[PDB]
DNA sequence: CTCGGCGCTCGCTCGCTCGCT
DNA sequence: GAGCGAGCGAGCGAGCGCCGA
């Protein structure tokens, strides 16, 4: 498995779900949602170009916060070396703004941001390991949970199934313990 | 507002003899009558080449900037090493990411014309104001404060000529009591502006 | 003093711009 | 038109001095 970089993305504050799903559409706000999966789906439409990986490996999650609804994107780094993430971040950056947002710049200050290795300035860009998504994006749950999107096949079945989660976080618990011997 | 470009030329302290007549050796200097700047101090020689250099850099670039009427201000300097020219050019109508093209269009152009196609000994001798003092910056804009905070204070025989097409800078060039009032008259606004931000927390 | 996060520097990277041929 | 390539400069990030704990 790859590393993945992550880009998180605030979005200002009729879908269905599949017949596996157990989640609860009354929690699952339609307005927000909409936005966010354009967002996701034009990411990834551009990511796919710069990155020259027409396959890349991603996890995309939509949550409601306390206080802005946020999604973070995890993208496989293959092709994108951390050198030149910046420039290609901000030309994807720009596609949204026009495609999305009519060419109007959102007013949520650092709504398109890339996850660094510190706080402050001159970090780099974090390669997260994979077991991000089980460690902090699986547990979640409704109403903070709102929506996954992914192409990785371990997560198919579990992005819109808080039970398929629950599982897969027991089953890397597991493993987790099981290398403690 | 208008921006400028600042690029920096090193000029010698050098088919040019004694011997015969030529475009260096034989030209003469008069101050103009408004100027109270000393004339046994400015180097006669190199103020020579010197003007013909900031002459054709500008009439070049009035041909890649399409801007005739370019704002300008340049001032002719000797140092403890060098003499050299700031040239202070408008902005307007070149873009910064093709500068360069265009300077080193203008810079071999000054080559052939004033050294007859022999590129200068003197090491960084055509230069370019970057954003930062190393590598991997932009080429600088600076505005025109710049003249009265850097080029107007200078005294001879640090200074010794200057040029411009600027209204304000007019009689400034070469009249040295006139350079202070603008310094002054400019470092009160610059000091009551430092209060006014101190004050404004 | 030790410790550690933060602000910041600067040699360096490398896809992009665009006048030129 | 096509595409070369010097010049471009935002981005990068290990390294380090500072400063509060
Ligand atoms: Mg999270
Ligand atoms: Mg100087």
């Amino acid at each position: 498995m790859p590393g993945f970089y992550e880009i998180v993305i605030k979005v200002p504050s009729e879908w269905e779900l599949p017949p596996d799903s157990d989640m609860d559409l009354n929690l699952i706000e339609q307005a927000p949602l909409t936005v966010a999966e354009k967002l996701q789906r034009d990411f990834l439409t551009e990511w796919r170009r710069v990155s020259k990986a027409p396959e890349a490996l991603f996890f995309v999650q939509f949550e409601k916060g306390e206080s802005y609804f946020h999604m973070h994107v995890l993208v496989e780094t293959t092709g994108v070396k951390s050198m030149v993430l910046g420039r290609f971040l901000s030309q994807i950056r720009e596609k949204l703004i026009q495609r999305i947002y009519r060419g109007i710049e959102p007013t949520l200050p650092n709504w398109f941001a890339v996850t660094k290795t510190r706080n402050g300035a001159g970090g780099g860009n974090k390669v997260v390991d994979e077991s991000y998504i089980p460690n902090f994006l699986l547990p979640k749950t409704q109403p903070e949970l709102q929506w996954a999107w992914t192409n990785m096949e371990q997560y198919l079945s579990a992005c819109l199934n808080l039970t398929e989660r629950k599982r897969l976080v027991a089953q890397h618990l597991t493993h987790v313990s099981q290398t403690q011997e």
